[PDB]
């Protein structure tokens, strides 16, 4: 079709490898491009990581205000909100907040911690149906990005059906799903990604992901107005390992998208 014409276009010029998934809720029609291929997660990891906590939060009612301490031997390479509180306590809430809005990498350790590791953060995707996830390491480990390693990894098309369970669907509860979608739409990070490409009038909620080989994500659920919402997944990685990123690329694949809806 036109718009993979124009993806594969983008993703030449761009001289990386793309993957776009789409699904438009109005029809439940998808647009994949490189859509069973894994690619490296990164920070888009950290939705699972939150959704996992607050699926556990059905059954705690209290939990997303429990305290967890902060110590210095848990800061990593990257804690914008953590490094605020350190020698203090941030509940899970905050930490979730962090890691979803912030990309904070202490945030998303902590709540690997409480869901058991990683293997805990991966039971969640299987549990609501996604065999595809899969969360091997650690921040910031999990972001190295290697060509053709399959840690924490997932395909466009699996993340996009998941996001779209976990935000517009009933994989979590309502109080839940509400707070999830709170968080994605306060982002902060989305500026140049996904965001930059839709008309400023559509809602957005996104997760944005960096790592190595410049690798460049970003995964969004889109409230036009006036029309069904979308789920939206864009990943992006080269062939350098210190290759810069491309949010350009992400900001161009959703105008294509959005030229034709």
């Amino acid at each position: 079709s036109a718009v993979q014409q124009k993806l594969a276009a983008l993703e030449k010029s761009s001289g990386g490898r793309l993957g776009v998934a789409l699904i438009d809720t109005a029809d439940n029609t998808q647009v994949l491009y490189r859509g069973d291929e894994r690619f490296p997660m990164c920070s888009t990891s950290k939705v699972m990581a939150a959704a996992a906590v607050l699926k556990q939060s059905e059954t705690q009612k209290q939990l997303l205000n429990q305290p967890v301490e902060i110590k210095p031997a848990d800061l990593v390479n990257y804690n914008p909100i953590a490094e605020k509180h350190v020698n203090g306590t941030m509940t899970l809430a905050e930490l979730s907040a962090a890691a979803l809005q912030y990309s904070d990498n202490t945030a998303m350790n902590k709540l690997i911690a409480q869901l058991g590791g990683p293997g805990g953060v991966t039971a969640f995707a299987r549990a609501i149906g996604d065999e595809t996830f899969r969360l091997d390491r650690t921040e910031p480990t999990l972001n190295t990005a290697i060509p053709g390693d399959p840690r924490d990894t997932t395909t466009p098309r699996a993340m996009a059906q998941t996001l779209r369970q976990l935000t517009l669907g009933h994989a979590l509860g309502e109080t839940q799903r509400a707070q999830l979608v709170t968080w994605l739409k306060g982002n902060t990070t989305g500026a140049a990604s996904i965001r930059a490409g839709l008309p400023t009038s559509w809602t957005v909620g996104d997760k944005t992901g960096s790592g190595d080989y410049g690798t460049t994500n970003d995964i969004a659920v889109i409230w036009p107005q006036g029309r069904a919402p979308l789920v939206l997944v864009t990943y992006f990685t080269q062939p350098q390992q210190n290759a810069e990123s491309r949010r350009d690329v992400l900001a161009s694949a959703a105008r294509i998208i959005a030229e034709g809806l």
